[PDB]
């Protein structure tokens, strides 16, 4: 599925990650665009040989198992194929534990280079939420 900007606000903020560890909704959406371009269905390769699935870019080095990256852990807890359903549940449930992880939201690099530090309440501006 390829979200639409304020579905996904609507989403994210319906599934509690609104102000979540202090990150405000916006964050979120922004990590999302710039992740995902907002579809569920992306995967990355990494250089390390792990690949980032779905609408975050959760990691099968350390998140998610994919049967295909040595050495990794599965600290969600979940099959990184589950990260692609149309439903961000399992997404979200993860990401919230990511966040948790001691570096915030640096833990998404695309956040620190691109989100970080800019207006992203921008990302929500129009949403009814
Ligand atoms: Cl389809
Ligand atoms: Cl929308
Ligand atoms: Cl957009
Ligand atoms: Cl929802
Ligand atoms: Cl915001
Ligand atoms: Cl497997
Ligand atoms: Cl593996
Ligand atoms: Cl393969
Ligand atoms: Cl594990
Ligand atoms: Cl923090
Ligand atoms: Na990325
Ligand atoms: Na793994």
């Amino acid at each position: 599925k390829v979200f639409g900007r304020c579905e996904l606000a609507a989403a994210m903020k319906r599934h509690g990650l609104d102000n979540y560890r202090g990150y405000s909704l916006g964050n979120w959406v922004c990590a999302a665009k710039f992740e995902s371009n907002f579809n569920t269905q992306a995967t990355n390769r990494n250089t390390d040989g792990s690949t980032d699935y779905g609408i975050l870019q959760i990691n099968s080095r350390w998140w998610c198992n994919d049967g295909r990256t040595p050495g990794s852990r599965n600290l969600c807890n979940i099959p990184c194929s589950a990260l692609l359903s149309s439903d961000i549940t399992a997404s979200v449930n993860c990401a919230k534990k990511i966040v948790s992880d001691g570096n915030g939201m640096n833990a998404w690099v695309a956040w620190r280079n691109r989100c970080k530090g800019t207006d992203v309440q921008a990302w929500i501006r129009g949403c009814r939420l």
